[PDB]
């Protein structure tokens, strides 16, 4: 029934399954698509929990957003009807828990995207980057803002400023993750606590969420200091380093940074 | 003196002991009304740090609110001045410190309870579960709150989503618990900590208290916001499956949640 | 070049080394003056990362604010023009990354001033501690606010209300420190993250780091609450146990307090 | 097409003409929800301003809420979803200008209702009251803020807390009407304006009518504060004199008020 | 029963009337202590509206603070316990409607005192004053506030920057006023609105008056911001300035201003 | 001396005249440069009061932004580092008064910047629009605001939806404007205010000036707020109606606004 995703019911739990191994499942328009149609076509009574996942066996879970759909330059990379800005708010809004179920390494979006779901089983060889430092990108603050509720200011800044991998163990230790587990009982370790949730009162957990999503975002700013951060983030996506990150990427080789 | 507590007084250090395990120091009104006035009575300069405790050798420290007096009338059970709410805010805007020293099992509204203290110190077999999508509650806004300062988001929605107890190593783990300490150990662990803090200058402990205690509640939301939360909550407390939530409870049976 | 810091260019990063070893490297005014010129000159493009230290082997990395300048005079101690105040202030703004590699014990506002840099690498004998109970000091909002983005309230209450020193193998695991390391290891460990931060995208980590900036402040209050805590604040430092931890502090002896 | 409104269209000019004179347009569920549909309805690109008005010659504009749909004890007469909050929050997220050109007396939510319209237009003789202290009724948040936007809190305050009649003329000098004209040219009058709207940029438009939409929201307060409001709220929707201001607005007889 | 007010209840209404003319109705700590006791005293359910007014044929209703007793020699003029700051809270946060009956001229505090009541009634005749750049007075937040929900900013500023007085004819014209009405009608104008007022629901009345106090309040800012202002106000309190105006005023000349 | 304004001081009075008549004033890139300029340069302790004018006779005070300077689509027009944008902040963190002193018509951003000085007098023949809806432009959150301290919402709507001009008088009735006067008189009434001012407390106006500049930026979002409104204006921005808005003023012709 989707093109980029493949969905299967287990009683009241349903796994969407990324189906766009071609592009390492990087959040493209068009898979972002399928993935909310099918989150959509879920909204039903009879499901109480969603998982996400990778393919079995997958070594990169997403390669994050789809490079190629940034633009060339100029423009703001990260507007709010961009597909990985569409996907978390569907996520944080979705009345139904949705977990991520990490096999594979994870980039940049796609980190944000696991980081807006409410919780994240993963996989012992999981691997986790936050990657904008890498392509001179600007990030938003919505999505930084969802990149802060779990680890501390300081490994958060870590990650970001290295944009260095780092482990399922750490991603544990500092907050990130709810469980590590062997990739061979992933699977089952994942539906074990989703059936358990599908038991317990919907309507409660819909609204807790909500409550939860509301106190999240619940962090006020005057409108001069909103056009400050967003006059800073255009000269960002202006700059001559913003393209040079999109052509080292598309040229496969070590962007040179200068710092305009 | 305290029909439902026992106050003993080491110097600067005061320790309010339940008493009322007949009913496993669940949070009915007559248990609160008398741990609120021993608070009261205990708000004397000459008092520089307050121990929460359950009996020595007990197995449920509190079975949380009395589901006995929780509205079922189509009735917001966690209004402003429910038992509850007035003994957390009473907690929080306390001038001393409050230590929650945590042996047996914790559930649901005593959880918010020890979260709104400013240090938890517990046996190594002491568990803790958030439990209100077991009975259909819309826990209210700032009662979520409470239990967010801690532990990061993702934990925190499996506390609530699975209502699964977690031990004191992996509440100690993930920030929610200060020490974790062996049960014959726990009392003079305690005492130590809390005739030490007694040392240290008041006026300077109430004021930072009372800072930290604004900077945490300064998560701020239009009335709009606020509205539709208390809409959604309405709709929860109006449903069935808070009936039959309730009525499992009570009648000892798995309830049957339907989401209408 | 600086009377009180050594700065040593190492590719596109600088190492700032404190040399008031005389005080301890205490927060004197004429040292955090040294301290901030030394950063300012280094806002230029080709340097992309700084690191803050003691110098190789100190016992202590800063004895912490300079009590002998703290006014007594019964005005505010943390006013906003203060020293401690105002490095906090530039280390937080400034637009490239600042680690804190941190050898030896760090006391009251060099903590402060620790975590208000971006990432803090530590040897495994170095140790922490905040001290405003100690002295009766009013500790301010803002600096308040600084301590409570790493680790949860519980552990930030207990840091606080005891003063108690913690171990570098604590702070790492409440999720204080990005790193522990043997002293050996601590220029190695730090200056390979420092060169690996200084090859990324560095418009891009300026304006991650003010966006993270600003949600971190966005905690928002009224006016009238903001008075009120200004009201109590002035009671404490107009207070005679303000005076006796300052007396006692100078006189190497233990304060004494009576909550007036 | 509506059993409740008559809808005509002037080339890009939409008129919604009131058509529930039998109860004087008093804002009962089938009346919003057939105004609603209707505004539904006119969210199309071509048409650019609406009026709503009611019949040529009306004494009574609108009557206000029904007061036989006000909930009789324990439930809140204003929750998110009655009907009143329902159409002013629509009128306030409409894409298009909303003028409301007002003939006769205006009551209560009706008043709330054209306060929350972009532009009022009146005949010389119309009338405005805000009437909840006639009744009893706590006015919720939302509803206050949407009076307070247009004249300034003292004269507010003297609308609500005497329930007394004003004047056009009083309306047009203390800010709350745009204009004032004799009842023969209101029609021609409020028509040259939305023509003249209609061909101005209506993207420009809708994007300012939203930023002054949320502007005019964002008094933002923390939880505990709406919570401690919603309590304050829930003690007058219990209270005998909200009773007693239901039962003699319907036996017609002047209602006796004690404060409890 | 009190020394420096007079009050007379008739049925629902209570007129307190100032007793202080020896002094101009200046607001000493004697004169603001007796004025909130006769409130207090007044806050019973059979008492529903109350009127501040100055004795028949006053030319002055209020000097303002009496100068004599603002801090000189570096405290805060304006702190939160401060009579001035004390009355105003207590007049918005009183349960009942309060009307400033206004004959005489205004000045300052006593300006702050009325604008902080629900309605203004003044004579013909009466004047009104801000005056802190008359003094050198760094004018607080709260009490700023307190003056912008009436008039707009540009007419808010002439007052404060010219400190020259304005007549009735314009406190009204601007919406400072409610009414204006000549002197001989001033206490039976005022009298019909407070009798009326007392028959409407008290208890809507009261939750009405705490919403809009509420909202009134909700301009928020984060720490950094107040704790600048207040490093900004000090500097204004510690001016050469601020000790000329007091000197210039208790010493009956004009001050010269220098910016310093 | 500056190209395109002029600069007289009186006393402690300085007089900012437009030089740029050829253009109509228009709010070009090396106008607010040159005002920039003359502003910083009279941040001198012996001036205490700005007044801004056009030249005597002016038909046209200002054109309002320099429609030639707008970007042609696909980028944000009123970005935070724009000419208008930078003129009002620097008006607004003036440390003097700024009084607007208008003779003749003002459009568009020279409306916004008249409402962001502290005072406007003006002559009984000037005229005020404001003009976004003219040309299709997306006016930002900030400039909205500036328009929203004076006249209530229902008159700012009136004004911004119609585009059409007001009279000097009906400007002075909605509080816009401080003072009119017949032109011969303007000069003359206008330096008597400002030589008033100039005599006050300068400390005093500066830090409650900045008081009432911060209260009036207190209207807080959260970050996705802000987002969906930059989304929105981006729209208008990329649309076809801002091309034909943008062409149609070129062209000297009618617009047709589509709605896309
Ligand atoms: C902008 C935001 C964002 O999410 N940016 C994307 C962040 N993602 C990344 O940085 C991952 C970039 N890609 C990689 O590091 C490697 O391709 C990955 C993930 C490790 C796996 O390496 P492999 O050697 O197995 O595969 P290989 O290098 O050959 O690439 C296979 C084909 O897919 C392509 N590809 C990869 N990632 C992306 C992407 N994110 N967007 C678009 N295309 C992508 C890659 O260029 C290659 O294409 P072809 O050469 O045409 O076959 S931000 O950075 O968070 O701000
Ligand atoms: C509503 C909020 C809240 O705080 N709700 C309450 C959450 N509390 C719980 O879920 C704990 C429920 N109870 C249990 O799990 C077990 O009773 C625990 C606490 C482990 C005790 O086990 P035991 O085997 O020792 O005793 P047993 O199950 O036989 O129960 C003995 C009698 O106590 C009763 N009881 C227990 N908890 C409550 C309560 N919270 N309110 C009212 N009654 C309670 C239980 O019904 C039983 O009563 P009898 O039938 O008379 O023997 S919320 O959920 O957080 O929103
Ligand atoms: C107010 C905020 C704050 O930052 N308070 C300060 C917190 N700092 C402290 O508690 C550390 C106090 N200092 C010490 O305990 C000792 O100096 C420690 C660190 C244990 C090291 O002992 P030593 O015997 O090795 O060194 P010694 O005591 O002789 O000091 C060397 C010279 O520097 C001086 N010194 C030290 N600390 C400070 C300080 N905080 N302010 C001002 N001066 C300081 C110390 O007095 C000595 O100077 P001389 O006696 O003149 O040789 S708050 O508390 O966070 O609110
Ligand atoms: C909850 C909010 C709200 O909007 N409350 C309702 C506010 N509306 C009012 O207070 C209007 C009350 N009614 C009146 O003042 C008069 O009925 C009105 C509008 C002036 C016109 O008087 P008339 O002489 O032409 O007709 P008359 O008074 O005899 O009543 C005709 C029949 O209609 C009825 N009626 C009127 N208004 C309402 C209403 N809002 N809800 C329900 N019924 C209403 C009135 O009771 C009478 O009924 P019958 O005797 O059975 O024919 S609140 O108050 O703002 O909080
Ligand atoms: O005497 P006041 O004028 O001060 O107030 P009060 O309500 O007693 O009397 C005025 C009469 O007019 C009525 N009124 C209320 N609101 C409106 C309105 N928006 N348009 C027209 N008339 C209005 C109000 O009901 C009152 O009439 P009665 O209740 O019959 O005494
Ligand atoms: C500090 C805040 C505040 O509320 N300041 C106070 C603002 N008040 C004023 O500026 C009013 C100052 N006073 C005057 O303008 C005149 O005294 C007024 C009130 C018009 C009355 O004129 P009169 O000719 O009838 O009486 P006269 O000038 O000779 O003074 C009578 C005696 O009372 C004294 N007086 C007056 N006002 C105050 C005051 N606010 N505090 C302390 N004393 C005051 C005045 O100095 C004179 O004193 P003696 O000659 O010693 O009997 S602030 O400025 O808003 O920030
Ligand atoms: C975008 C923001 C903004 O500030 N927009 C600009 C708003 N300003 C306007 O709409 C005013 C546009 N101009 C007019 O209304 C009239 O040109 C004005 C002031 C009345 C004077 O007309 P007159 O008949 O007296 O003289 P006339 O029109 O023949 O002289 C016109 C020459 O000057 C030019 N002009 C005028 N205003 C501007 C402007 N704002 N930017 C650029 N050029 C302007 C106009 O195009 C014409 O040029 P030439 O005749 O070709 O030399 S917004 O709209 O607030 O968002
Ligand atoms: O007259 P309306 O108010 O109904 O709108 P409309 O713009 O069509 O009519 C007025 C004419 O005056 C113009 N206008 C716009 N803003 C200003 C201003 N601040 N000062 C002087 N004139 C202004 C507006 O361009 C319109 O001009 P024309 O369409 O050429 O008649
Ligand atoms: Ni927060
Ligand atoms: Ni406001």
């Amino acid at each position: 029934a989707y093109q980029y995703v493949n969905v299967v019911t287990i009683n009241k739990v349903a796994v969407i399954e990324f189906n766009y191994g071609r592009k390492l499942n990087a959040l493209s328009k068009v898979f972002i698509d399928d993935l909310m149609q099918a989150l959509s076509d879920l909204n039903r009574p009879e499901i109480r929990c969603i998982i996400l996942r990778a393919p079995s066996g997958s070594k990169v879970f997403s390669a994050g957003h789809d490079i190629h759909e940034l633009p060339s330059g100029g423009r703001d990379p990260l507007s709010y009807d961009d597909p990985l800005r569409q996907i978390t708010r569907m996520i944080q809004k979705f009345p139904k828990p949705i977990i991520s179920m990490v096999e594979g390494s994870v980039w940049g979006g796609a980190f944000e995207m696991i980081m807006s779901s409410d919780l994240i089983i993963a996989a012992s060889t999981s691997t986790f980057s936050m990657t904008p430092v890498n392509l001179g990108v600007p990030y938003n603050l919505v999505g930084i803002h969802n990149l802060t509720r779990d680890a501390g200011f300081h490994i958060v800044k870590e990650l970001i400023f290295t944009a260095s991998p780092i482990t399922a163990q750490r991603a544990l230790a500092v907050g990130i993750l709810n469980h590590v587990v062997e990739v061979e009982e992933l699977e089952d370790f994942t539906l074990q606590m989703a059936h358990h949730i599908s038991e317990k009162a919907p309507l409660a957990i819909a609204v807790i969420k909500e409550e939860l999503r509301v106190l999240g975002e619940a962090h006020t700013m005057n409108s001069d200091e909103f056009e400050r951060i967003q006059g800073m983030r255009r000269a960002v996506y202006d700059s001559e380093d913003y393209q040079e990150g999109m052509n080292a990427f598309l040229e496969k080789r070590k962007p040179n940074f200068v710092g305009h």
